[PDB]
């Protein structure tokens, strides 16, 4: 990705809240096969902290169970991306959201050797309105995306 | 599905041969989530009978393997709609082709209780051209597909 496709001034304090996963996309299948899959995961909440950091909290599947997650992506020189520094390097990029309805963003894989990216569309409540997916999908058309899922 | 949405004046018999699985998509995530899926299927033969009938020979994984499945789709009194009449009855219908380079169809679950869809796009060679994807994608707006697969 570049700094013109991610989201200029946001402010991380207004994604606090709860979120619901709608739609997720990658750019490669193995990403999001089954359930298994270790980028295929659902936001339930965003915490950021008075630091400008941003804590995940994600349900997982896990061993025929709803395991919950918490990840702490640190703010980093550029606005509206953010690192998990693990062993493993994943960046945290919020592509656009207008804070009260929907948020899109993705996680990349730096450390693998093409672009491996896995972006969801997240939205405040189930609502019956289309505009994060029609968001979503246009944000996505510049990108390689080879799998899109909608949840219900 | 409908009679107006499937092709009109099909030969069977020019669908003989080789093809390749493009692309996939179907109405319900759990149809194709993970391998192991029983409609995630590749078509890798299509041989019509003289009697009108279609084999199909498709691979599939199976424990760590590809494995090598051949089904009969039956005629019906509907052109370009076959039945496999196995304990669990499923129906494929051809969308369109043009013969000599792609074919979209769909593999339905009429048991199931709502439409439990599941559609391909075929193409003879792995060549360069986009004509299948985007015919496949004007087919698909018509139905709600949950889950959108494209192969490399």
């Amino acid at each position: 990705l570049i700094v013109t496709q991610t989201m200029k001034g946001l402010d991380i304090q207004k994604v606090a809240g709860t979120w619901y996963s709608l739609a997720m996309a990658a750019s490669d299948i193995s990403l999001l096969d089954a359930q298994s899959a270790p980028l295929r995961v659902y936001v339930e909440e965003l915490k950021p902290t008075p630091e400008g950091d941003l804590e995940i909290l994600l349900q997982k599947w896990e061993n025929d169970e709803c395991a919950q997650k918490k990840i702490i992506a640190e703010k980093t020189k550029i606005p509206a991306v953010f690192k998990i520094d693990a062993l493993n390097e994943n960046k945290v990029l919020v592509l656009d959201t207008d804070y009260k309805k929907y948020l899109l963003f993705c996680m990349e894989n730096s450390a693998e050797p093409e672009q491996s990216l896995v972006c969801q569309c997240l939205v405040r409540t189930p609502e019956v309105d289309d505009e994060a997916l029609e968001k979503f999908d246009k944000a996505l058309k510049a990108l390689p995306m080879h799998i899109r899922l909608s949840f219900n």
